[PDB]
């Protein structure tokens, strides 16, 4: 950290262009509208009871699993609905839309839960409705991914992210070419770079009193990708241990193969 304050004073921190403010407002309203309770979630959230996810070495609590899979079909649907509201997504072929959602769905869901972290109760709130402790989400299926989402939630309290920063982060996660099978690779790659640049410029506009904010927020993309990859491993475990009848059709569609 030699000459850090001057180097910081010397960086170019451009605001968003008129064309970038189009993406930002559209994305922000796509997020807000598909995060319905997002205004009033803290005021009217039901805590999942203390007996539900309580206490071999890695068996799933089916009562807790059942409570999560009851709400998950709307949760997945909120993500699909978010993607549909972005212009560069809806134009894509059907096979690409599927691949992009299969890749990012848990990444987005986890981000949304983590921004609803409450330091007071040590709880995440899921889909604006269901407040859960770490132990409950762990034993209900997620295992170590529970610990990872909570650790992300705690670390994002400092970042004071608004609806726009969350929205653009979701858009960056959605428009990744890291998945196999995509036809329209260039149109997606070009869309991501447009969101990334718009996002950096909005972060410049916000002026957080936090050193290296933008690099630090980019490290959270890696955290979310690790959540997504690790969840794929847990979903196999869930499919082995939990009865099939507890998996909704949309849940199976998004996370199999
Ligand atoms: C245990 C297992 C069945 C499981 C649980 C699980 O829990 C969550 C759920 Cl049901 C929903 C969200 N979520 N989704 C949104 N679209 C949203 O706006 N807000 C939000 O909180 C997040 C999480 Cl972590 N996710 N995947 C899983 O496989």
């Amino acid at each position: 950290s030699h000459m850090e304050e001057m180097i910081r004073s010397l960086q170019q921190r451009p605001e968003p262009t008129p064309e970038e403010w189009d993406l930002i407002h559209i994305a922000t309203e796509a997020h807000r509208s598909t995060n319905a309770q997002g205004s009033h979630w803290k005021q009217r959230r039901k805590f999942l009871p203390d007996d539900i996810g309580q206490s071999d070495g890695d068996k799933v609590d089916l009562e807790a699993f059942s409570e999560f899979t009851k709400i998950i079909t709307p949760a997945i649907t909120r993500v699909v609905d978010f993607a549909k509201k972005l212009p560069m997504f809806s134009e894509l072929p059907c096979e690409d839309q599927i691949i992009l959602l299969k890749g990012c769905c848990m990444e987005i869901m986890s981000l949304r839960a983590a921004v609803r972290y409450d330091p007071e109760s040590d709880t995440l709130t899921l889909s604006g409705e269901m407040a859960v402790k770490r132990e409950q989400l762990k034993n209900g299926g997620l295992g170590v991914v529970s610990d990872a989402i909570f650790e992300l939630g705690k670390s994002l309290s400092a970042f004071n992210l608004d609806d726009t920063e969350v929205a653009l982060l979701q858009a960056v996660l959605l428009m990744s070419t890291d998945r196999s099978g995509l036809l329209c690779v260039d149109k997606i790659e070009k869309s991501q770079e447009a969101y990334l640049l718009a996002f950096e410029h909005y972060v410049n506009h916000r002026k957080h009193n936090i050193p290296h904010f933008w690099p630090k927020l980019l490290m959270k993309v890696t955290d979310l990708r690790m959540i997504g990859a690790c969840h794929a491993s847990r979903f196999l475990h869930m499919k082995v241990e939990c009865p099939t009848e507890l998996f909704p059709p949309l849940f199976l569609e998004v996370f199999e193969d």
